[PDB]
């Protein structure tokens, strides 16, 4: 049916995912980074590379000063963001944007002007024939095969709880929590260095991430777990640096992600992801709360810790009404569920009328995004 393959671009704080609508996985996934040379160029006018994007900026981070154009889920540097999209189209996907409708993602509650800037860049710089900006949380719910539920999305720069009913999101019930994977990696660095090791440099942080994504987990009960670690040596695991040396980690394994439930460990006074989810549900209309409790979906890389689903189930229960059915959904590929939701949506029949056409943009201006998107 579809005359053209739509492109799906999920921009995140740490990783951007890109691909073609219709596919079940994104073709390209790389760091949302843009780097420039630390050292001044000796010659002028010889077209040498000035800016490095994604994996190439990573494979050369040593001689570059890196920038993250997306922080806390919000675009903060539009020149570099433009570079990431240019790189996505021409370097990763090898497509000409003017030949494809492009579906992009953004975080809820983001500045109005960013939504318009995105739309302007897509039409005036890349000349796309059509485009749309959708809320990440919503695509994740869709990828789970649901139109009803509350999504807890936790990435590298931010976390949001987004209540969704019969297909649409409830704007006023959406909550934002400035605590994500980035903060967790830094915290893991800290406590491990207190264990005796020494992780302070940027080159080190990189290995502390693998540890985190592979050795960390969410204890069902923090105190019992801490007790077991202080007496029993059964919760320790091994890890080897790039020097072949092996270093064992103990309670740090579950102490790191515990910050997700007790932000005070990071000096933050915000309430954990369980309380934030509850506060969102209670911000909803009592008539639908029951529905949300039974369809709490996990989305994003930081919700990948083993044991997080069962811990969430336990925490939410103690907060919800006794006779309130609680259920946590943890899709296996929730690391790319937002991209997958986009893939699905872009192919939907009732969604086609939603795309913002070049014609609509030409007649209504940037503000068209608010009417057709939000
Ligand atoms: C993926 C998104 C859009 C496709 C809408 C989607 C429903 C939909 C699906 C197919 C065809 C038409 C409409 N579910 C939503 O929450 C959206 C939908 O947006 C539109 C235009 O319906 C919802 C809008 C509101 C006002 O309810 C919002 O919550 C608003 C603040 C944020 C935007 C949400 C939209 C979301 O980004
Ligand atoms: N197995 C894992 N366990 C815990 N954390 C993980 C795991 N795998 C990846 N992460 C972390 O998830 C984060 C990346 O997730 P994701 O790509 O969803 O975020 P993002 O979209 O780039 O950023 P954001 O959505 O906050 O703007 C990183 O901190 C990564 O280290
Ligand atoms: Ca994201
Ligand atoms: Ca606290």
């Amino acid at each position: 049916d579809e005359e053209v393959a739509a492109l799906v671009v999920d921009n995140g704080s740490g990783m951007c995912k890109a691909g073609f609508a219709g596919d079940d996985a994104p073709r390209a996934v790389f760091p949302s980074i843009v780097g420039r040379p630390r050292h001044q160029g000796v010659m002028v006018g010889m077209g040498q590379k000035d800016s490095y994007v994604g994996d190439e900026a990573q494979s050369k981070r040593g001689i570059l000063t890196l920038k993250y154009p997306i922080e806390h889920g919000i675009v903060t540097n539009w020149d570099d963001m433009e570079k990431i999209w240019h790189h996505t189209f021409y370097n990763e996907l090898r497509v000409a944007p003017e030949e494809h409708p492009v579906l992009l993602t953004e975080a809820p509650l983001n500045p109005k002007a960013n939504r318009e800037k995105m739309t302007q860049i897509m039409f005036e710089t890349f000349n796309t024939p059509a485009m749309y900006v959708a809320i990440q949380a919503v695509l994740s719910l869709y990828a789970s095969g649901r139109t009803t539920g509350i999504v807890l999305d936790s990435g590298d720069g931010v976390s949001h709880t987004v209540p969704i009913y019969e297909g649409y999101a409830l704007p006023h019930a959406i909550l934002r929590l400035d605590l994500a994977g980035r903060d967790l990696t830094d915290y893991l660095m800290k406590i491990l260095t207190e264990r005796g090791y020494s992780f302070t440099t940027t080159e080190e942080r990189e290995i502390v991430r693998d540890i985190k994504e592979k050795l960390c987990y969410v204890a069902l009960d923090f105190e019992q777990e801490m007790a077991t670690a202080a007496s029993s040596s059964s919760l320790e695991k091994s890890y080897e640096l790039k020097d072949g040396q092996v270093i064992t980690i103990g309670n740090e394994r579950f102490r790191c992600p515990e910050a997700l439930f007790q932000p005070s460990f990071l000096g933050m006074e915000a309430c954990g992801i369980h309380e934030t989810t509850y506060n969102s549900i209670m911000k909803c209309d009592v008539d639908i709360r029951k529905d949300l409790y039974a369809n709490t979906v996990l989305s994003g890389g930081t919700t990948m810790y083993p044991g997080i689903a069962d811990r969430m189930q336990k925490e939410i229960t103690a907060l919800a009404p006794s006779t309130m059915k609680i259920k946590i959904i943890a899709p296996p590929e929730r690391k790319y569920s937002v991209w997958i939701g986009g893939s699905i949506l872009a192919s939907l029949s009732t969604f086609q009328q939603m795309w913002i056409s070049k014609q609509e943009y030409d007649e209504s201006g940037p503000s068209i995004v608010h009417r057709k998107c939000f």
